């Protein structure tokens, strides 16, 4: 069937949308060519919705359903919980869309009479209403790039937020727990930046002769079958469910997830959707079980040898041992159709990679660099040209998300996040006397809370104090970043590390913490190198709960 019908009626947006990058005394000193930078709008959404918009083929053989009865077997070793009103709502983000039904995010977290009582009626619903399509908004996602040699804006399809509270009631247990249970150390979400790397390097090791490859679905969205959507249901129910969960999760299966009408910001009906929605609480889980069913069985047709298998969400990477370079070839392009016949066909074609650093899979890359002593360090890196056109807006305009501050905590020891983005950040956070205030940020989706006095510690004990020594970086990382700074117009080492210094000097005259991140972050900025010992700090913290399931589209909010 086809993925989406259309009734004619436009995605609309509801209010001004921002195209272009203000002219702002502070992002100019960032980066200089403000007219590559650019953020999607709803003007796009046609040129959006024509691509994905077509009819899925599908064809299941056995190594598909003999990959689906594994994967049920560990799914039934699984108990979910089920979450009272009460947590279902604390997990509820203080800024999230308001309901059409008389409250908002603010009354779901504050516990008001109105709002938990509306949830009830919804959940009741989703009991007794087996059937019924339940009613989602579409809009056009807003999101910031740098001009290539433009993206059309993405869609996003939610429920209201009565709804997505009850999501969280019957499956927020199950899609934080089953995947890991499932698919064990292919599941790339319970991984950190630096748990990653080592998954992926001592993976890389442990082949005699290892091969490698990223594959990227088209749409993959919008590839997501009816089938595929039951078939993950049919996961779920292997659990030891509550009664209502159970039923729950039934019907929220056909009433929601295998699709429904479409309606815009005005109300008027869009159309109808036949795949994936991207604003579900079972989004990411479901992406990830339903890539990794159809990639290892995939694996299983192609005759790949010894596969290990990484996925988050759509997003994957393979690395097995190698067959030569013609049976690899061979033997990927077997892959490909394999995974087309099941309905994922390739955007980019898939190339065999026999170099780590060259393989990005979720939009990153494995890279090496040295610490203090000289030795080999290896961490987490990616082009910087979208984290820094982003953080360049973000400075311009006031956003919801900060990526900026979730960049630097994902990427601390890449010398761009290090060099740019902390420079940046701290010397505009001292000036407006700021450094104080939390702001929000996302990690795997989920929003937090955080304290940039405390990325020292946070630094610490998910990277390790040598993110604070690395130097020496390969000349393929060299050169991505600094080709990236001559396109952008930002400035070179020089005057950062002149910024940087200014900085340095200012943060630890204040003392306190503040000295904490001169001393630490901005360590190489300086000849006379302190030395930098463990932060007290850094062993006496949790983030455990950082680093366990995706949660992108799920309307997640980590108190
Ligand atoms: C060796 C030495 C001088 N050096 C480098 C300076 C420039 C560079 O590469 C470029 C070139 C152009 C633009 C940006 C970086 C790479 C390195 C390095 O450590 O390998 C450093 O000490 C870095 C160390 C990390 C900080 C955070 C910035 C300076
Ligand atoms: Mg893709």
């Amino acid at each position: 069937s086809m993925s989406y019908t259309w009734t004619g009626a436009l995605i609309t947006p509801c209010a001004a949308e921002e195209s272009k990058l203000p002219i702002n005394p502070l992002s100019n000193s960032l980066l200089r060519h403000h007219n590559m930078v650019y953020a999607t709008t709803s003007r796009s959404a046609s040129l959006r919705q024509k691509k994905v918009t077509f009819d899925r083929l599908q064809v299941l053989d056995d190594h598909y359903r003999d990959v689906l009865k594994e994967m049920k077997a560990k799914a039934s070793t699984v108990k979910a919980k089920l979450l009272s009103i009460e947590e279902a709502c604390k997990l509820t983000p203080p800024h999230s869309a308001k309901s059409k039904f008389g409250y908002g995010a603010k009354d779901v977290r504050n516990l008001s009479s109105r709002a938990v009582n509306h949830i009830r009626s919804v959940w009741e619903d989703l009991l007794e209403d087996t059937e019924t399509p339940i009613d989602t908004t579409i809009m056009a996602k807003s999101e910031v790039f740098c001009v290539q040699p433009r993206k059309p804006a993405r869609l996003i399809v939610f429920p209201d937020l009565g709804v997505r509270v009850c999501e969280k009631m019957a499956l927020y247990d199950v899609v934080s727990t089953l995947p890991q249970a499932v698919m064990g150390s292919s599941y790339g979400f319970q991984y950190s930046p630096k748990q990653r790397v080592e998954f992926l390097v001592n993976t890389w090791k442990s082949k005699k002769c290892p091969m490698g490859f990223s594959y990227d679905t088209r749409c993959f969205d919008s590839t997501v079958t009816e089938s595929d959507i039951r078939v993950e249901e049919s996961i779920y129910q292997c659990c030891d469910l509550a009664p209502e969960a159970r039923q729950a999760i039934r019907s929220l299966t056909e009433r929601l997830y295998i699709g429904g009408p479409l309606t815009n910001s005005k109300g008027q009906n869009c159309g109808y959707r036949r795949c994936r929605a991207s604003g579900v609480l079972t989004t990411s889980c479901g992406n990830t079980l339903t890539c990794y069913l159809k990639a290892t069985a995939a694996c299983r047709a192609a005759k790949l040898q010894d596969c290990t298998m990484l996925v988050n969400g759509d997003d994957l990477v393979v690395i097995c041992e190698s067959a030569g370079t013609q049976e690899d070839a061979a033997a990927l392009r077997a892959f490909t159709e394999a995974m087309t016949r099941y309905s994922a066909p390739p955007g980019d074609p898939p190339q065999p990679e026999y170099d780590l650093e060259l393989i990005t899979s979720c939009s990153s890359n494995v890279s090496v660099a040295h610490d203090a002593s000289g030795k080999r360090v290896y961490y987490l890196t990616r082009d910087p040209t979208t984290p820094l056109a982003r953080a360049a807006w973000e400075t311009a305009r006031h956003t919801p998300i900060n990526s900026w501050l979730g960049n630097i905590i994902m990427y601390a020891p890449t010398l761009w996040a290090r060099m740019i983005l902390m420079t940046h950040f701290f010397s505009i956070l001292l000036a407006q006397e700021q450094l104080e205030k939390a702001l929000d940020c996302q990690i795997y989706g989920a929003c937090y809370s955080i304290e940039p006095l405390d990325l020292p510690q946070i630094i610490e004990r998910l990277h390790g104090l040598s993110a604070f020594t690395l130097h020496s970086y390969s000349p393929g990382e060299i050169n991505r970043v600094a080709s990236c700074l001559r396109k952008l117009g930002v400035p070179p080492l020089r005057t950062w590390r002149h910024r940087a210094r200014s900085v340095r000097a200012k943060l630890l005259s204040q003392g306190g913490r503040a000295a904490t991140c001169g001393r630490y972050l901005f360590n190489w900025a300086v000849r006379t190198k302190l030395k930098l010992t463990p932060i007290p700090a850094a062993s006496q913290l949790d983030l455990s709960g950082w680093f366990v399931a995706g949660y992108s589209g799920g309307d997640i909010y980590h108190s």
